[PDB]
């Protein structure tokens, strides 16, 4: 299965947390079919941040949940809201766009 959760940020709340997300419209098969929905992806990964620091994650990669609670479908304030709260422990789920 394509998506991976990994935590972002147990240590080094001073450094940046090494990425920058996008939002774009996802059409995917889903259980309903084509679809195209408002989705958060990965937009620019920072060296030296967290992001990298755990380097599983990539540009291409598109975001599914945050810290457990899915993003798909969310606004993007409501998406950075989640990254906001989950600041002691930023936990994102995502498939890489040229899967795993």
């Amino acid at each position: 299965e394509t998506h991976r959760r990994v935590r972002l940020l147990k240590h080094g709340s001073d450094k940046p947390l090494g990425f920058y997300i996008r939002d774009g419209t996802s059409v995917r098969v889903t259980a309903s079919g084509l679809e195209k929905q408002p989705g958060i992806f990965i937009s620019r990964l920072v060296p030296g941040g967290l992001a990298e620091s755990t380097g599983l994650l990539a540009v291409n990669d598109e975001v599914i949940e945050v810290n457990g609670i899915e993003v798909a479908g969310k606004t993007l304030d409501q998406v950075t809201d989640m990254m906001v709260a989950n600041s002691s422990n930023l936990i994102i789920t995502v498939k890489p766009a040229n899967q795993r």
